[PDB]
Parts: C-alpha cells; sequence; structure tokens
C-alpha cells in the first residue's frame, strides 16, 4: 500500500464556492486516509489517539472600511457524547487601524492567521476550522486556504 | 483512555493571571504524558529527540501608543547539559506603524504570533516560552494562548 | 548523534546571500539525516510517505514606500510524476495598510510567515520554499529563517 495507516487528512478551501469555506479532499495534494472522512464538513476521527490539527486561512480586502473588522478562524471540536462546539485553537485578526482609505482608493490588506495544536479526540469525535468572514476568504491559491489532522 | 505514547505536552496559559504568562495543566485539552513534566513554568523533556516544537501568543491592545510597541514571542532552550540558554523559535512584530489613537478614543488590534518547528532536544533539556510585553495579552482566552511538543 | 530512523531536513538562509534565499546544512541546527539531499536549493526527497513541511521567514522595512509591498511565502512540490513547480502552501502579508510614513521616516516594521502541513510525497520528488522579496528578509537572527521536513 501507499497512504500508511496512520489517520491523516489534509482539506483545501474550494474556490469555485463563494461566501463559504467549503472543505474539498479531491484536488492535487489533498489527503483523507485511513479513516478520516468529509461529512458535513467537518472531519470525522477514526479512532481514539493524539493528533495535530492545523489549519490555516487567507483573508483578503480591499481598502479600510468603517465598522471595525475582527477577522477570527478558529478550529472547534464536537465530540460524541458531548455534542456541543468546544473551542480548540484560536486566533483573532484586525487589518485595519486606518482614516479609512480616501485620496486613493484600494490598496488591499492580506492577513493569513495559522492554528495549530497537538489534541486527544476520540473515535467519532468531529473537527471544523471555520471562520467569521467567509466573504473576505481569498483562494488564486493552491495551499492559501487549508485544513488538516494527522495521527500521531 | 490515552493511546498513542511519546513525550507530550500541549499546555495553555492560564489566565487569571495579570500579565504574567504562566502555563498550566489540567485546562481544556492540555496535555502532559509520557513524562514532559512542566516545572518552574517550563516543559521538562524526557529523552532525547527530534521534537516537534510549537506556541501561540495573542497580543491584544486598546488604542496605539506614541512609544512604537514591538512584540516578540520566544522558545529558547536550556539545554540540560550546557544550562546555556539558546534561542530557537522567535518572531518580532509591531501591531501598527504609529498612528497613536489621537481623537476618538480606541480602535483595538489583535496581533497573534505562532512559533513552530523541528528540533534535535536532549533528555532533561528545558523548553521556556517567553514574551516582552506582557501587559498586551488577551484574556478572553479559550484556547489562543498555548504552548506545545511531542516527540517525533 | 540524532534520533529516529525516519529522514529528515532543516536547513537555513544564509546571511550572505545578496538578495536571495540561501538554505544551508550546516548551522543553527541545519540537519540533513537519513537520505534527505538540500540540492539546487532544494529538498530532494528520500522516499514515499507522508512528511510534515514547515517553514519560516522574516521581513523587515522601516516606513513604507511605493504604496504597496506584498510579501509572499511558497513551498512547491515538483513531483517526478508531474514535473512542474505546484504550490503546496501560500501566504501573503502586506505592510503599511498605505500609510507611507513621511515624517516617521525609518520607524520599522516587522513582518513573519510560518506555515507548514502534512503532505504524501514520492522519492526524488523536490521542493522549493521561495519568498518574494529577499531584499526584505530579516537576518539579524538565528531561527529566523528556516525550512525543513520531516518524515512522519
Amino acid at each position: 500500500r501507499t497512504p500508511s495507516d496512520k489517520p491523516v487528512a489534509h482539506v483545501v478551501a474550494n474556490p469555485q464556492a463563494e461566501g463559504q469555506l467549503q472543505w474539498l479532499n479531491d484536488r492535487a495534494n489533498a489527503l483523507l486516509a485511513n479513516g478520516v472522512e468529509l461529512r458535513d464538513n467537518q472531519l470525522v476521527v477514526p479512532s481514539e489517539g493524539l493528533y495535530l490539527i492545523y489549519s490555516q486561512v487567507l483573508f483578503k480586502g480591499q481598502g479600510c472600511p468603517s465598522t471595525h473588522v475582527l477577522l477570527t478562524h478558529t478550529i472547534s471540536r464536537i465530540a460524541v457524547s458531548y455534542q456541543t462546539k468546544v473551542n480548540l485553537l484560536s486566533a483573532i485578526k484586525s487589518p485595519c487601524q486606518r482614516e479609512t482609505p480616501e485620496g486613493a482608493e484600494a490598496k488591499p490588506w492580506y492577513e493569513p492567521i495559522y492554528l495549530g495544536g497537538v489534541f486527544q479526540l476520540e473515535k467519532g469525535d468531529r473537527l471544523s476550522a471555520e471562520i467569521n468572514r467567509p466573504d473576505y476568504l481569498d483562494f488564486a491559491e493552491s495551499g492559501q486556504v487549508y485544513f488538516g489532522i494527522i495521527a500521531l
């Protein structure tokens, strides 16, 4: 065989979908081996083990609007028994400070956030990397937005 | 039930501890297992190896001052052998290119810092995670401030 | 001494190359274990399997020039099957949201970029980790700009 036995997965955001982050393992450079499945846009964990659960999204806007743009990306985990979203890793970014553009429009900011950690998950647990602003997500990527778990 | 061995620790930082950054155990899905005591605010490694080392901090700031705020996050190894402290992972970032809220008091800034590399440790070595302006720490803390390792 | 059966690597930037990213396997903890080969400025892969590719670049400047910078970081795989560079993980950061600090000449900004994911490489597979603004690279640091793979 080739994909070893350790339950793995490296999902990439879908460039077609818009204003929504949909995870696609079915492109080049994407894995979903030995157990892991993609169900409700959430990775489901095959076996009780220890997993590293990184993820990365890449935000983009054109000029800084009024109303403070606070951006967030978080990896929550809904466990078998206690089926509620408990927050694993998270992070906020505020890419705007400015007067909110003027004498020259545009000039786009870019803002990536990365989340990585080692956590214990059981059989049937689910995970899901999500953001508060699917409008700002960016993708003429190939590797700009991703979500993955690997058993260790 | 704790399957999969290999020294492992994934520690989150203690919220109610005004500006000090004291890691803790028991919280969230914080781990220390297979002998990685967290002594004196340092993960203590048990036996040599290539350890995946990662950690994240989140600096939050309500309005920019007029003194250029630089913020560095660092993981330095204090080798059990040489006792010497060697800087492994380091990052530096500046939340604002000087604005300094003059009028219209406020507008928060969020600047996360994630560090992660693969390194060669030695049984007894100690890893330290430290920042420089701990007066800039976000106490919303779900799973925002963390430090961790795991044998590979 | 150096652990584990599995091939790994962790080269590091040369603070001598004028305007380019040159990796090295002899400074910092620049490993080149079991069959990995830092070659034409890229790691040639020893064998099949899931690898953990991670890297980090640092950027620096003082004040903002031509309204838009765009620091980018991409690790691309050039597969022995489909021989053509192909993005694996990418991030674009952009310092100076307009700004253009005329009176705050030489008032510095610091901008890092980490990233890393699991992928199923094969043998003879080459990996490049390249920036777009070597001139914006920071070099007053050690555990600053690295790039490595670890068979897992």
